[PDB]
């Protein structure tokens, strides 16, 4: 018995590196991992300057992709407190995974990044988590189960792993607090799977 | 000294009823007014089934009409208790207003609606504020400021104008609250432009 | 093995039969269950019109009934959007219990009331779950399981059971959801301490 | 025409040091500035480590104390996302003002202190935040007005003026944040007395 998780993302920088290190920290723990991304939302003026190229090798998300998943790990870059217009979008997708209660019981957890020390590191996995209560799914945080959650000055809290500043380099906390996120949320899945 | 107020949504159904209750309680109080909508993000496969007829006399939302506004009136139709991708997508290109603090000082009243009970009326406001925080603009909640917001069954509360059930029309109590939350945007905004 | 349910609560109106309609559907789902109440904070001039004579039968909460537990059904009136003072100041004594991660893993759910349509029922689950992510507590909602969650137009949501009105009586609606919510968290409760 | 500021908060600790600093930056303003304490609501064995006497000095919160105010930066070192029991006590005790409608209309402002880095600095605030839709009181946030808030590594942010540590003395960088709110909640406060 071993639970699909799946690690969803939006955003081009330091959040790609949180994603792949919570699908590192799962496959760890014994679990079947896809890192998806989302189709992207904003303006064609926009999109000229996003660096697609390290993003080409992980495909784009499906419905069938949340289907597969037992355990899921939903990020995105802070955007004033609430997630990327590109994941608001694709959450808006699954209404038909919604009337049929698809998602229902399966864990949940949430990742983000802000460039500034307090501009949407806790405030934004609260804002994101509204969608669990919709969907019936339960919301997997990580409190303070490793001491680096402690001992951490950069990036990463009880709410969830995340980042600080704008450079997409993760430092050795950072990467120890997300691949803690990716057996947390093993664990819970593998509990409601098996 | 009249102030600006911008009444921004994202939708198609009640919520379009409710930006225009909000702008006409906002003429009433003695304020220029623009109702306008933002682009639809939506991949088209799941447009289908979305009326664009509803929205033919509202125009598209400009980068401009920001600058323009001493006050907002920003709403969406709830989606699991956040905006839509509509709206949110749209919040993201204000990062061009971010920098330079456009915005700043600006106050701002959020508005929803939810086809059951308790799924949005109140954590969607909640969710959508979080941007004035970021951009220094001052909330303004509606409270319990006419008697109509204790005696509202069905749609309206202190965090601002909602609408009940998935239907587009709207009822007598629902429609005075909108009015109530234009007024309280212009008189909070003619107080910060007066001064 | 069958897990350990706790129901704790402040209150003294229709919260109390929430919490006995939560506990009625925890054992239901095969749980052992305890309902517990949280000591006052309240100066006595403001316990003038509280009826002590209702939650006589229920005693205070320990701190060793939160070792007991294996889930947690924690609930509260809405204090405008926030738990009451009673609760939150309990939930304060709870440090020690958060330095030795003793609720480390626990599932919780969380539920509410509101006199108002929409003064509370979603808002003060959403800011009692942040307490969940300190403790390292998975958050159990109930979303739309039973159809009842469709079809209510008093209390009760997805976001957790609640009550409309300011009498002590419960409607049938009501009823079914809070036993739901029970059944729910005695379901991951199951499957966290045995599975 | 000159605007009443009540500097309320719950603590002992480093919250002291914030709430003096957002009255020392609302006086700067030009405004009188009332500071307050709440009264203690934890078990007397949970009493057992406080240092009643840093705050002796500062006398505890009235009801009149909130009918004076014309603005208000309400403050609670956070307790796991919320504010703490005291606060929220007191709050609690504020109903007859909500039903007189004594508060609707007034700016308020909020600030906090967590001891880790991402351990409450931003959703304290924002739970803390439901009091004033409830009361019809309007919301004043910092966002980034001062350089000092992008610049920021310790304490503070758009929210609301906050202290990282389990520290007393607060940085450079954090008065420098604390001061402003207490200017940014005066503006608000006497641009909706004085103005009209």
């Amino acid at each position: 018995c071993k639970p699909n998780i799946l690690v969803l993302f939006y955003g081009y920088g330091s959040i790609v590196e949180l994603a792949k290190e919570i699908g590192k920290g799962a496959e760890e723990a014994g679990a079947e991992v896809k890192i998806r991304r989302v189709r992207e939302t904003l303006p064609p003026e926009f999109q000229s300057r996003i660096p697609f190229d390290k993003v080409k090798d992980i495909p784009e998300v499906t419905l069938d992709d949340m289907r597969w998943a037992d355990g899921f790990a939903i990020g995105s870059p802070t955007r004033y407190g609430n997630m990327a217009g590109g994941l608001k979008t694709f959450l808006d997708t699954t209404a038909i995974l919604w009337k049929d209660n698809v998602l229902y019981g399966k864990p949940v957890t949430f990742f983000t990044e802000a460039s500034t020390v307090h501009g949407g590191h806790e405030t934004t996995i609260l804002t994101m988590s509204t969608y669990a209560y919709h969907f019936g799914m339960i919301i997997v945080p990580i409190g303070y189960g490793i001491p680096e959650l402690f001992q951490t000055t950069t990036g990463g809290g009880p709410y969830g792993a995340t980042h600080l500043g704008s450079k997409e380099e993760l430092d050795e906390m950072e990467r120890k607090i997300a691949r803690f996120q990716g057996k947390r949320i093993t664990e819970v899945a593998k509990a409601i799977k098996c």
